[PDB]
């Protein structure tokens, strides 16, 4: 039971600065918002809800060494350096994460549940399913030796070619422990593999999944850059794209249509775009993907607010460094997206994204995740950089 | 009989290092994921010496799973089955507790239903219909 | 940059030899062609553009052993003995090969293009696709020990039974890092089989592999000699039929209608069809096909010529000793085709039937691939065997 | 750059208590010691080194789910608990432990030493030796199907039963990065097995596993109840005894003769003695083990301390929670032997147990690993319960 006493509290679901405000929080949920016990003086700050992450990899960090560590490295190493992540992810202000990729993110899910390690609520997606050579393949580039020691990957590694398959892989996803489903749809950057954009799933199978999925309640997101690939996963029925590099007119048509979301992640392609110029940081297969395609995501961010796509807050961390996800509302920003659309894309929308009705404001019942920084992040965006105050569960982990 | 992770998954809840020993289960282990592997499943079942056939077509109580009443089979799945155990001359009993997946094993043929828990109007509706037995 | 002055030039797209002209090669590509620095003195030789060999197997060579060595050898002594088949074909006047089938050119193309070992430009099929017991099955004619200890073959080794499998085998080539596709519609003559003609396709299994090729950007060959495997295959929508011994006159109005090129390979069927006639060259059950096979082709390739069925260069080549492909141009000719039809073939037509813009004619802007024979093949086609001029990419390998 | 000072510190070497001194901390070593800058405050402290723990498993803590957690939880689990276990056992005062038994430590020390997690200095076994059905058998109580699965485990999983299989235990415990040797001469108490004190080694494999680690620089520790199995492993060359529950004055002679050290572990014999009288808790093969053997352990120590044994510290932690550590000091008291005498145990006696030279007393050029507590432990053993300064390396954890 603590009463706080901020000067100024964001509202969410108008979007607005309000004045003076006393909230009381028992039990992990808030209580009562009088307008106008123990007591933490905030005064001098903005109140607002905890942030939401739509796009992380908490099982690694993208580094000179990642494309050989695979090889020589176990998973209790990444769960070890997961630790120091997801502290520093919890502690810059986001209160709850959607993992979109990686096998120790619901091992470490549990640890945070259970109270032995800090960090954000995660929603976890576990393996990703590809198709045969896709850009989630777990065997490619691998040696003739290794591979026939491993043999083919199927739908229980999360690799299918058919409806029946695709049927078996979310079953085995929902039998793994998994939150929130995970395609990738076209080719991506970071794969060893030749192709970047080219479709590499039927809509068939997009179908498939997408119906297998809701006989289990999950929701589908999807890995994009190319056109072919984008419209047969939005035809297919997901429910946000994950990337919109090459994202036309007839695209955003069949988006604002169907209500898909969109999932810019500009950080990743930024910082891709720079790593790029350093020569030998990337495998020869990667630099030309990545020198290509990270120069192309601000731009199509800008036209996707311009035409009306619906747009929610991801980073794609793991690519960047963990522990700086706000700087993506800067990013936001300078694209043309306004202060108050871009702090409400990641606490409110990014809850209808997620599914859930517990979170994204500063209302009475739900959820105690709450965060202050000096500044008006309205006025200026700048503020979002220094986050002094961190509540999760009602429990205070930074003041 | 049952689906990947369904209520008589026998693999529920091992770790990864018995997971990879034992392999994926199939048809030949009850695990059905398509119409052919039921048609199998059904046809294994005859050549180990059963009786009457069962399937579990929701999730369950005492399984090492979350669930316990979502859908786990396809109308197409139940479909497959019932065909197959009516020319080996076998009945067909469900084990259900959900409304989606009780009303998917009526609508595909079983004989009986093995729970009830949160049946409703329009199941027994389709109960009555077709003459599905009860067992509570 | 280096200027080159020949007396005649023959110029692909129109089919003519013209007279004296000067090719200035800068940064390996065409850029200008006056008509009447360093300097190539060439003006008592007419001038070409490379030739393409459309079907050739870098990878081995025919001998009275090659039925035993599988059991044996390893593919590290087949690349060592295909860097010589690739500097022979390289110096005889073909700038550019299309491998349909081995698994030892994906790496010899690596190679040549990195500069290690001399050779031309390889587009490389990988393994082809098969059903079980086809003429593409790896497991044919083995004892049942060795059969149980490898396991009857899937889509990873390129056998598939269904639409789902065939999906996956055109993915798995895809993977493996190959440009074109490659399927057995009939059985052959070299393998260890009965048949050698009966249909070994589904028209649903084509449809399925063309449709996969399309979605990843590949063009689809297909071996064939009956009549109804031939048909399945074109109706199935593949780009080029490989061999046409029983080609009716119902399959070319279907090839002529489709588009359908046609590759007819006169030189394997020659050397089979003398081969045939020595004692213990080939086994008793490859015999008897190869001597029934081998002799009629060389009437199709009239008859087709005859019947408007467009044509494309192609030699076969491991059946044959590797540094003879030129010995078709004369084939060729005797069989009716006109000399420059058939000198086309190689040039231009190749280039169309590769799907690539970039070669096959002495154009500015195109890959500067010349060659250079002291006679004028156009008025004497047995000039083709006496090349003394190769240039690959801008550098000159023979003078 | 830190110096200290403190109102009394305790020499390790001579086992008195002295007056005021100054300690100067830089670079991570002990460089003056000033009898009678930053600067601590510690004049109402006694200075101490820095305990070492000689038995501790950080990889697991004792429960009444210890018996099925095995067969559902991944060893990524094992590390997330891991973390904690490591971090109180360094707050109370332990800065170096060495780990007898475990495929999680190994791991753990690499990311304490790479400063991702906070933990003492871990020297590691990793997997311990065993023969077949022996206390470190990794199958003992596996089903038929699961055995089956599994196979039986040779010497790449520790299970030995001869010479050369011995030797390469041995190797295979270097190649995967150990620093210290474990083998389990008798039966235990823990394990799902008959025996308790039945001899489980022949002393010709105790000497190859002698030798074999004597050529990689290793020491030997030995898991031993009955008399057989301990007179076996003293005979064969180990350097220190785990347990010597049933301990005979002949085996004491022995030691003596060969100068075996000898760590009781009095904390785990009350633990599992305790524990034994709830029901349940234990299976039913363990409890009659551990109701009959927990109690033969306080007694035998001070017969061994009587008689002139050698004896280190330790605990066996794992069995007991961790965190605790230091109430072995105040049982050693209260099993006759002296404050000062038990205090040496775990700073100098404990260095040369480990075979290291640099560390273990305030010296000068030795590591800065110092703790303090506001009472006198020599005067009264139980004020080792409140320690308030840790420092490791010249680091400081807590104030
Ligand atoms: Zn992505
Ligand atoms: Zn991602
Ligand atoms: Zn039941
Ligand atoms: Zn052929
Ligand atoms: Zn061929
Ligand atoms: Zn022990
Ligand atoms: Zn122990």
């Amino acid at each position: 039971p603590v009463a706080l006493h901020c000067g100024k509290l964001f509202d969410a679901r108008s979007g607005r600065v309000l004045g003076p405000h006393t909230v009381v929080v028992r039990d992990g949920r808030i209580d009562q918002l009088i307008s106008g016990l123990a007591a933490v003086d905030l005064r001098n700050r903005t109140c607002l809800p905890g942030w939401t992450d739509l796009h992380v990899h908490l099982g690694g960090e993208s580094s000179p060494q990642s494309y050989s560590e695979g090889f020589r490295l176990d998973p209790i190493d990444f769960a070890y350096r997961s630790v120091g992540y997801a502290e520093r992810t919890l502690l810059a202000g986001f209160t709850s994460v959607r993992d979109l990729g990686g096998e120790v993110s619901p091992h470490l899910r549990d640890a945070v549940n259970q109270g032995l390690v800090k960090g954000p609520r995660i929603f976890a997606a576990g393996k990703s399913i590809a198709t045969t050579g896709g850009h989630a393949d777990p065997t490619n580039g691998w040696n003739d030796q290794l591979s026939h020691l491993i043999g083919p990957p199927g739908p229980t590694e999360g690799v299918v070619n058919s409806v029946d398959e695709a049927r078996q892989a979310v079953r085995q996803r929902y039998k793994d422990g998994s939150d929130v489903i995970k395609i990738t749809a076209t080719g991506g950057v970071l794969s060893y593999a030749k192709s970047g954009d080219a479709p590499q799933f039927t809509v068939d199978e997009v179908k498939a999944i997408v119906d297998t999925a809701n006989d289990y309640g999950y929701k589908v997101a999807a890995h994009a850059h190319g056109t072919e690939g984008m419209k047969r996963a939005i035809l297919g029925g997901v429910t946000s794209i994950e990337h919109g590099t090459y994202m036309t007119d007839e695209v955003m048509r069949l988006m604002k249509q169907h209500g898909t979301w969109y999932v810019p992640t500009i950080s990743a392609g930024r910082f891709v775009a720079e790593k790029a110029k350093i020569d030998g940081y990337f495998p020869e297969v990667v630099r030309p993907k990545a020198a290509r395609i990270g120069a192309q995501i601000q731009d199509t961010a800008a036209k996707a607010y311009r035409n009306g796509v619906k747009i929610a807050f991801g980073t794609d961390m793991g690519v960047g460094p963990h522990g700086d996800n706000a700087r993506e509302f800067i990013y936001m920003v300078e694209a043309g997206i306004p202060a108050a659309t871009a702090l409400q894309s990641a606490t409110v929308l990014a809850a209808e994204v997620l599914g859930v009705d517990d979170q994204g404001a500063i209302e009475t019942g739900k959820r105690a995740d709450i965060i202050a920084m000096p500044g008006d992040p309205v006025a200026d965006i700048n503020a979002v950089l220094n986050v002094d105050f961190v509540m999760k569960d009602g429990e205070i982990f930074r003041q």
